[PDB]
């Protein structure tokens, strides 16, 4: 119906930079929204904690079925194929963002932890010790802050057309 009018009364406040192209799809339980993300601090420091379009490697959010963090889904429900929007969300919604950051990296290897314990998708020939224990997103665990999420929409598919190979 009107998604810009429900976001302003949700606690959050949205802003689009470039209005994209085409028709706005369903955004319901089982939609594959593929986009970039750049999380930086709003007015406490101005520091960038995470940056995906900086290297050119896009993320993937499942609407309300696989994915744990629901504020990424309410951010992208207003956004269409090719639309770019940057905006703050209140700490009541991004409280479990530093907990799901330890699974949108790790569980995203290939469906569940023990289920796909294997690099067979696109990770081959890299000798590096990773070692989990952040200070950029663990700054919220000592002092939680409402962050700027710069999302960049590229493609989004509905339950029926989307499939993994």
């Amino acid at each position: 119906a009107d998604i810009i009018a429900r976001l302003r009364e949700d606690g959050i406040q949205k802003r689009v930079i470039q209005e994209g192209r085409g028709e706005l799809p369903d955004f319901q339980d089982g939609t594959k929204a593929t986009f970039h993300y750049r999380t930086l601090h709003s007015d406490d420091e101005g520091t960038v904690l995470d940056d995906s379009r900086a290297r050119g490697k896009p993320m993937e959010l499942i609407i309300g079925k696989k994915f744990k963090l629901p504020v990424w889904e309410t951010i992208v429900c207003t956004m269409r194929e090719g639309e770019i929007a940057q905006f703050l969300c209140d700490i009541k919604h991004v409280v479990l963002y530093p907990l799901v950051a330890k699974s949108l990296r790790n569980i995203a290897v290939g469906k569940d932890p023990l289920e796909g314990q294997r690099h067979c998708c696109g990770v081959a020939q890299m000798r590096e010790h990773s070692s989990l224990g952040h200070a950029d997103l663990d700054a919220l665990q000592q002092n939680p802050q409402p962050l700027i999420f710069h999302m960049e929409m590229l493609k989004v598919e509905s339950p029926g057309t989307y499939q993994q190979d």
